[PDB]
């Protein structure tokens, strides 16, 4: 216990733009985290959403948990050989990002189950994304 510096998990976040430089392009698949994005890993991350959209949780948790799927998808999508699936994957991700960004500003309730139809729209997108990989 401690009543002086009372802050749990306070990571020293301090990088004013410095960490944003050559992320515009690539460098080497070995170092690129996107090359590490595994098929099963993406499915498991999506499973967090399907669960989180059926269990009552705060808006922050919903958006932040789904927010990672965008990085996984944006990197993994180009690896998909079948262009049909790759396109169906693109649209699903496009639906996911729009739904997530509107959910955070349309929170209002913040922590109320079923509060916004957007939650079901997210679920629809997650089902599509996983199913595209299962095609």
């Amino acid at each position: 216990m401690g009543h002086h510096h009372h802050h749990h998990s306070h990571m020293a976040n301090g990088a004013a733009g410095t960490k944003v430089a050559l992320r515009k392009t690539k460098q080497a698949a070995e170092k690129i985290s996107a090359d590490k994005i595994s098929k099963e890993a993406l499915l498991e991350c999506a499973d967090l959403l399907s669960s989180a959209l059926t269990e009552p949780v705060p808006n922050s948790q919903l958006v932040d948990t789904g927010h990672q799927l965008l990085d996984y998808c944006s990197g993994y999508v180009d690896c998909i050989p079948q262009t049909r699936n790759k396109f169906a994957f693109r649209e699903a991700v496009s639906k996911l990002e729009l739904s997530l960004q509107e959910l955070q500003v349309s929170s209002a309730a913040a922590g109320v189950p079923g509060t916004n139809p957007v939650l079901n729209n997210l679920l629809s997108c997650v089902q599509e994304i996983s199913d595209v990989v299962q095609r």
